[PDB]
């Protein structure tokens, strides 16, 4: 089964999915390897080939540091790369339904990982279920992360910043030029991504260069206005320079700094990325998107505020316990191996961990807003507050503010509150509905009866998969057949959102409303 693309032929493979067949093209190159003199530059266009490119296994993941905090723990290692790290990593994957479709809606996945980590080839990013069940084509790509993907000397094309975002953009282009040969409709392309992937999606809504490359957008636990999502030009240069010094590449001619940083090995650059910041947090994005003047022409919050984005529908949502995942990466008193009952003193020390460069009065004002308990004798109060602090501040409140702001310019938006905890979730129970653990439901892993999921979970996945597919195809995330709860548009007055769970799907109004006035109004002033 061979498909002719604009650059040459590619041979895929057949997969047996639910007594059916998906055709998989795994590891198709979509740019010149950003190697040698090409490191830190925008992706260069790919030179044609004449052979049959054998896109029959996932390609290299991009160079990155690996989570080594829990060796042998599936809860952390399910996210570590599962192919060789290599600078040669600009590849994508395509899952098409068999029999080859005529004009199928295309779903493009963008992974997260704090812009430092991630790869398309992970078990929970497998698009064969969606292809099999919903007759959509699924595409995913590897893009450069960390400094190799986001080092920034503004202006200077030898390190302009946002390389990783231009990698994604190049893959969106590849879909535009080639997906029709796979049976896909380039006029019906939904981007979707989680975490930093979701912030990437929202940044494609603002990038003029991407406005013609997709139709609709889905943002899972992420948006560009989250406090980790955009590196300032000050930080970007202090961090570029502190990488120079850390590698002995401190020079004056800022181009020779890059030429020097180019003869370093990826490892030399990888192991110094951690220390370019004086104080980090589990949520540190040392090298991320910047206002480069190319992909991003102004501070994105201004573009958002003043309506400078692609006018289309969005699906946005967040999980019930976004914060907890990061508490076990540094917060005192927290462990995945006990119930992490922390004290007032421990909660205070945890704030110093997550808000290190914040005034005493600023930390005092977080504590104040989060320690007015109904019952002051509940030992988990401080444990849950700190998770909620990280979750509200880093994910939930910015997603809500993005959705209010975006819908004020007239487009349909739909907001969800995923609040089911997987029966297979390998982290402990006090960590709740964790950051990242709707993804497997989105991709339909519970649709495999063999995969050790409950029947209730198969039904929730099936409803989510249909809602996502219906949003992609028709911009309306309804499940119209099984008397499902209808999903109302998020208007900026009523702010209705849909809860996703295995029990009762419900329509609620104005999520974390008291909490988000704090983060969105008061706290930016400190
Ligand atoms: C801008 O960078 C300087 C230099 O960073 C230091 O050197 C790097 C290569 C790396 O090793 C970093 O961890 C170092 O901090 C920062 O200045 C340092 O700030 C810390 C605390 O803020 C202080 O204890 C050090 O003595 C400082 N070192 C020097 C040489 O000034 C500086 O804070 C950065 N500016 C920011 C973050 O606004
Ligand atoms: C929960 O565990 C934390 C983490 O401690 C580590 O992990 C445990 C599973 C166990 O193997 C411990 O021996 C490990 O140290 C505990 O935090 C420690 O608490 C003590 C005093 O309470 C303090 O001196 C240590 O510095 C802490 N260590 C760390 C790494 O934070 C915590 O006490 C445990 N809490 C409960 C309620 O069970
Ligand atoms: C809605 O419920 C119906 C059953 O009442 C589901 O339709 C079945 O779907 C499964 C696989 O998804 C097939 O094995 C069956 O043959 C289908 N038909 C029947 C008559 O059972 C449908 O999947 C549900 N849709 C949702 C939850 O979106
Ligand atoms: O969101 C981030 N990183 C992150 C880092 C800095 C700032 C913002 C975001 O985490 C990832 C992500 C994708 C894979 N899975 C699921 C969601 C997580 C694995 C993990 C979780 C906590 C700490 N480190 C790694
Ligand atoms: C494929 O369909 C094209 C029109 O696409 C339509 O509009 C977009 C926005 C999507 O929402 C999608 O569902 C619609 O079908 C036609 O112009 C094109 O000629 C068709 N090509 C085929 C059938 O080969
Ligand atoms: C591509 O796959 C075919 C089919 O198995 C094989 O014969 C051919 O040698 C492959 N090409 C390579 C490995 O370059
Ligand atoms: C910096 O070095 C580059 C590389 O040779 C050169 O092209 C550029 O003009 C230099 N700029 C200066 C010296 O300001
Ligand atoms: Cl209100
Ligand atoms: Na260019």
């Amino acid at each position: 089964i061979i498909i002719a693309t604009k650059n040459g032929k590619v041979r895929g493979m057949q997969l047996t999915v639910f007594g059916g067949t998906v055709t998989a093209f795994l590891g198709i190159p979509y740019a010149q390897p950003p190697l040698g003199r090409l490191r830190f530059k925008k992706p260069q266009s790919l030179t044609k080939w004449s052979d049959i490119w054998n896109a029959t296994k996932y390609a290299n993941s991009c160079c990155q540091n690996i989570d080594q905090s829990f060796p042998g723990f599936h809860g952390s290692e399910m996210w570590n790369p599962n192919t060789d790290l290599s600078e040669d990593c600009l590849y994508l994957n395509v899952w098409i339904p068999a029999p080859k479709p005529k004009n199928a809606t295309v779903l493009i996945w963008i992974y997260g990982g704090g812009f430092q980590t991630g790869t398309s080839s992970l078990h929970v990013y497998d698009g064969k279920f969606l292809a099999r069940v919903e007759r959509v084509i699924v595409v995913s790509m590897n893009y450069r992360v960390g400094a190799l993907g986001f080092l920034a000397l503004p202006g200077n094309p030898e390190a302009p910043g946002n390389m990783g975002l231009f990698d994604q953009q190049l893959a969106l282009q590849w879909v535009q030029k080639n997906i029709a040969a796979f049976g896909g409709n380039p006029k019906s392309v939904t981007l979707f991504g989680e975490s930093a992937g979701a912030a990437s999606v929202s940044l494609h809504l603002l990038s003029p260069g991407s406005h013609s490359l997709f139709t609709r957008a889905i943002l899972q636990s992420g948006s560009f206005n989250a406090p980790w999502a955009v590196t300032s030009l000050y930080e970007a240069r202090n961090r570029t320079l502190n990488l120079a010094k850390l590698t002995g590449c401190s020079r004056e001619n800022e181009t020779e700094i890059i030429k020097c940083l180019r003869n370093k090995d990826p490892q030399e650059i990888l192991l110094n990325e951690a220390f370019v910041v004086p104080y980090g947090t589990p949520l540190s994005v040392n090298f991320g998107p910047t206002v480069d003047g190319d992909f991003l022409t102004d501070m994105p919050d201004i573009l958002l505020e003043l309506g400078q984005f692609k006018k289309t529908q969005i699906l946005v949502g967040v999980n019930k316990d976004e914060g907890t995942a990061f508490l076990v990466y540094g917060a005192p008193g927290f462990s995945k191996d006990n119930n992490s009952i922390i004290t007032r003193k421990e909660f205070q020390e945890g704030l110093k961990i997550f808000f290190p460069g914040v005034s005493e009065f600023g930390k005092e004002s977080i504590l104040f807003h989060y320690t007015d308990w109904v019952d002051d004798q509940r030992p988990e109060n401080y444990r849950e507050a700190l998770g909620d602090v990280v979750g509200d501040y880093n994910f939930i409140c910015p997603a809500l503010e993005f959705t209010k702001k975006f819908s004020e310019w007239g487009n349909n938006a739909f907001f969800y509150y995923f609040e089911h905890r997987s029966s297979k979730l390998p982290w402990p129970e006090w960590m709740g509905v964790m950051h990242g653990y709707e993804i497997e439901f989105v991709f339909g892993l519970p649709l495999e009866r063999r995969d050790q999921y409950t029947k209730a979970e198969e039904i929730l996945s099936r409803s989510i998969v249909k809602r996502w597919a219906n949003f992609a195809k028709y911009g309306n995330p309804q499940e119209t057949q099984n008397q499902s709860t209808s999903w109302p548009v998020f208007k900026s007055t009523e702010q209705k959102y849909l809860t996703l769970n295995t029990e009762s799907t419900r329509i609620m109004t104005k999520l974390r409303a008291q909490q988000c006035r704090f983060w969105t109004s008061f706290f930016p002033k400190v």
